[PDB]
């Protein structure tokens, strides 16, 4: 999937943990936002374009991404464990590394 | 990328890292095995064909790669901060984590 | 220490980085503030002392220094790395992390 | 509590885990394992007592309690997923870190 696409898949599922009524609800979200944020990982953002994969701006990238990729796995985890009100806090702080990457390569 | 020649990726890569004089051929080679690790994630094991993406199978399969990726990026930070003889012992305890998934997968 | 004075050095060292302007200071803060990280794990808080320490509330608790920990780990590595504005931000996006203990167990 | 009773928890519970019958048992002990790493770490260890508290060796002997701190907490979740396999395979797996450690630092 494209950039655009991964980006609506985490946005979507986001907003559908938000709202969710049980813990199914919210692993299936989770487990599609992990696959999407995993197909992202090689990805030239168009900010970027005119810059190399081992350039030190697309390290740098990519690092958001790691920080994303953990922050999915662990909120699976609470959501696993049936801790709704927890996995749902987790996809909430999980905000500030969608903002960060955006703030300065969106 | 198939998931075979993901692994070739990961394998090639950790013995450019064994035998590596420097922290930029460290962080090159850390690089790539991030990209195939990421890429993997989605792929269906041969051994798990008779089983659905969202089975307790296929969710410990995937899990794997969340330990793998996350030993990646700490180690490629190793690697940044040029603590070359710390980065390549991660890469080493990280081989746990490749030898365990083929034990149950491969 | 107990958890006040861990609190206390968190915060202290929370407003050191924001107001710093160079690495060496943003590392001594960021380990300043692990030390005091793990030092408060086993601290039960005024509002949970009618708990168990088995309770789902105690793990949760604990559970929120585990992700501060982990959160101060990458910041610190972004510092020694002398990614002196990514360390100041990634400080700033764990205030999520202080926050959100704060509005359910303090 | 000092850094050699941490070490006997630590031991101790490992041999618990290796040996438990249920979900229950594996959970408590990597509770106290848990518990022991965090109190671990601001320990100066004897081979290091000589060496600046900003040395790259204390660095170092930190940063494997972060990684070892971790290694439990990911172990704790699939405990009380009642993965019990799954949470012994990773506890026993845990002695990569130990071992590691032990080597340099013991
Ligand atoms: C985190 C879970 C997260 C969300 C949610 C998210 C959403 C998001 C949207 C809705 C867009 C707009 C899509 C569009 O083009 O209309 C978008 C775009 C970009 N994102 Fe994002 N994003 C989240 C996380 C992250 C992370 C962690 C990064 C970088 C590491 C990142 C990056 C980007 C980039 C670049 C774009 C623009 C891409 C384009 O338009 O082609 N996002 N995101
Ligand atoms: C870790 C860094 C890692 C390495 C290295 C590695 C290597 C590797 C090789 C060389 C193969 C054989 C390829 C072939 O075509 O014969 C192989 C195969 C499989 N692996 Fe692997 N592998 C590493 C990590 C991991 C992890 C973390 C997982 C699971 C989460 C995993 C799984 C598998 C599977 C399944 C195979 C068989 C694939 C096939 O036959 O098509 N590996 N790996
Ligand atoms: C994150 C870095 C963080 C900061 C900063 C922080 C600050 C803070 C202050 C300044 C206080 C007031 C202490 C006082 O009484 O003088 C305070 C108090 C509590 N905290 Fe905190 N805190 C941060 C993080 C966390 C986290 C991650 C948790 C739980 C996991 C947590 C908990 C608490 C609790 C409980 C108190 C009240 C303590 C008491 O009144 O006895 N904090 N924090
Ligand atoms: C990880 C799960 C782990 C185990 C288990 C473990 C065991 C252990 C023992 C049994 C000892 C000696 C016991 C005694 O009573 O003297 C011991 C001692 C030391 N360790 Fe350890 N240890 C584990 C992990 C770790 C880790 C991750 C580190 C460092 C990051 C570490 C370090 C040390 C040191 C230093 C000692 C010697 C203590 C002393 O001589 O005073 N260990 N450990
Ligand atoms: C998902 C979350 C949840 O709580 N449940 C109920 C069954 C889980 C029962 N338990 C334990 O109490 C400990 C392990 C375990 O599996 C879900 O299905
Ligand atoms: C890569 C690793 C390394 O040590 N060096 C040498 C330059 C170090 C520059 N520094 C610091 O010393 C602290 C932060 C920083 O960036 C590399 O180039
Ligand atoms: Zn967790
Ligand atoms: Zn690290
Ligand atoms: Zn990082
Ligand atoms: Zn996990």
């Amino acid at each position: 999937a494209d950039l655009e696409d991964n980006m609506e898949t985490l946005n979507d599922n986001l907003k559908v943990i938000e709202k969710a009524d049980n813990a199914a609800q919210v692993k299936d979200a989770l487990t599609k936002m992990a696959a999407a944020a995993a197909d992202a990982w090689s990805a030239t953002p168009p900010k970027l374009e005119d810059k190399s994969p081992d350039s030190p701006e697309m390290h740098d990238f990519r690092h958001g991404f790691w920080i994303l990729i953990g922050q999915i796995h662990d909120a699976l985890h609470l959501a696993n464990e049936c801790k709704v009100k927890e996995a749902q806090a987790a996809a909430e702080q999980l905000k500030t590394t969608c903002n960060a990457c955006h703030q300065k390569y969106r």
